[PDB]
């Protein structure tokens, strides 16, 4: 590629920070440089990150010229296992820095992350890099190996499967296995440099458009009221306070079938609790200070689908126990805000007033001036299947 294509330029990092480009998520050059600079705070999440408005953290941070910008990492289908490898691949770039982790209760389904969701975001670069540089084996490495062998995208990689088998047996990758990954990494790193920007569509034009809606100076109460007025315009074609486009495209054509459709849904038991532990161990190993966010589900929608808000509180209690028990004490739990109007953009994605509330917690967290106690037993099936009614309220 032409030398003028500078993947680490200031403009490139700025443009990529709001793109949610999966090729950047699967790569190393761009995302690692952004986080290593200290100016970009990685936002680990999924599809909710794209719900932009005047009150999205990417817009508020640009409008008021803060000393940091979010770097959105995730999309639909990127859960904890994918993110654990994203975090690990940053290496020392994220060490001793700050991050934001947006949990989705919907991640914690009975069977965990679907095969196609993990496969669609599987990074051979990051996975091969992890195995090539492995010099000391940890329980987290063995848990990652065990989980990866369960997905078809990995099972078709025989050398990888053979290497993951040794990890589970307590052995480092064999010399011939490490050499193999190193051979391929020469191609994978070159392809990262050449192709990681294909399909990148920055949301900077949306940022600059929404900035024109915000006052010149920041005031939460003013913004909170303004978010209600703007939201009220964009949810007027239905009674569930759902965005017009989202509603007419996904809800309206099948509205009768969705009634009571979620009465039996349950997020209390899931392999995702183990995959989430994998991300927590990676963050703790690099001394990353993290703010965790738990969103609600719109009360007006859950009343129609039958999704249990009591069950969602059981899920929050389980997650906050796993966090607090191990030293993760920065938690913005908005799961009790289900009845807050204009909080969500649609059914499950944070919206106008939700992002404003998250933005305040993020901003306060970034101004805050680590005693982690990782417990490997959170990887075990008995925790994945643990009923949270016995847990305390941390
Ligand atoms: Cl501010
Ligand atoms: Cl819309
Ligand atoms: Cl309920
Ligand atoms: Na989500």
């Amino acid at each position: 590629g032409a030398m003028a294509i500078n993947l680490t330029s200031e403009k490139t990092l700025k443009e990529a920070s709001t793109s949610m480009a999966p090729n950047v998520l699967k790569g190393n050059v761009i995302k690692n440089k952004a986080v290593a600079s200290g100016k970009y705070v990685p936002f680990f999440g999924s599809s909710e990150l794209s719900r932009f408005s005047a009150f999205h953290p990417s817009v508020l941070s640009e409008k008021y010229q803060r000393n940091y910008r979010p770097f959105l990492l995730g999309e639909a289908g990127t859960q904890s296992l994918t993110q654990a490898m994203v975090i690990h691949s940053m290496g020392d770039a994220i060490a001793n820095k700050k991050a934001v982790f947006i949990l989705s209760p919907q991640w914690f389904v009975k069977k965990g992350v679907p095969n196609d969701s993990f496969g669609a975001h599987y990074s051979q670069l990051q996975t091969y890099q992890w195995l090539a540089n492995l010099t000391e084996l940890t329980s987290g490495d063995q848990y990652l190996a065990q989980r990866l062998t369960k997905f078809p995208v990995v099972q078709k990689d025989k050398v990888l499967m053979e290497t993951l088998a040794n990890l589970q047996a307590g052995q480092l990758p064999q010399r011939s296995q490490r050499d193999y990954f190193i051979m391929n990494l020469r191609f994978l790193n070159r392809e990262d440099e050449l192709f990681s920007q294909i399909g990148m569509v920055s949301r900077e034009p949306i940022v600059e458009k929404d900035m024109k809606q915000l006052p010149a100076t920041y005031n939460f109460n003013e913004l909170d009221q303004l978010a209600g007025k703007i939201a009220a315009k964009a949810i007027n074609n239905n009674k569930f306070e759902i965005s017009n486009g989202f509603y007419r495209q996904r809800i309206k054509p099948v509205l009768p079938k969705l009634a009571h459709s979620q009465k039996k849904w349950d997020y209390r038991f899931s392999p995702e609790y183990g995959d989430f532990q994998a991300a927590l161990e990676q963050l703790a190993e690099k001394n990353v200070d993290v703010l965790f966010v738990i969103p609600p589900v719109n009360k007006r929608w859950s009343d129609y689908t039958g999704l249990s808000q009591d069950m969602l509180q059981q899920v929050a209690r389980k997650l906050k126990y796993q966090l607090q028990e191990q030293g993760f004490t920065n938690i913005a739990d908005f799961s009790t805000c289900s009845n807050e109007r204009y909080f969500m953009a649609d059914t499950i994605h944070l919206g106008w007033r939700g992002w404003l509330a998250v933005d305040r917690q993020v901003d306060e967290f970034m101004k805050q001036p680590l005693a982690y106690q990782i417990d490997d037993r959170f990887y075990q099936t008995d925790w994945q299947q643990q009923n949270p009614l016995v847990l305390p309220q941390f």
